[PDB]
């Protein structure tokens, strides 16, 4: 994607896992923000129940949602998959 001005910063909370300083955009669909969480948590952008201050994140479109930079995003889901060898650099999952 290119051009456009609409990017917010929220905090993704995934159980024990924590993510502060995530790149979120409103100009685009909520599927994107969830597309990232996938690389942040490891759960699909669908199974990833992205909660809201007082609602749930849509998929088709936000819908002029009242977003803000600094808030907190709660996520709920698990990445069901076989216990395959870990393949990551810098940091690792460990959990296995």
């Amino acid at each position: 994607g290119s051009s456009g001005s609409s990017g917010y910063s929220v905090t993704v909370k995934w159980g024990k896992e924590k993510f502060e300083g995530v790149e979120l955009n409103t100009d685009e669909p909520p599927m994107v923000f969830k597309a990232q969480l996938f690389a942040l948590t490891g759960v699909q952008p669908a199974r990833q129940k992205v909660m809201v201050k007082g609602g749930t994140l849509k998929d088709d479109d936000w819908g002029n949602i009242k977003m803000k930079n600094g808030m907190t995003v709660l996520m709920m889901g698990s990445a069901d998959a076989l216990p395959e060898e870990p393949s990551a650099k810098t940091s690792g999952p460990s959990s296995g």
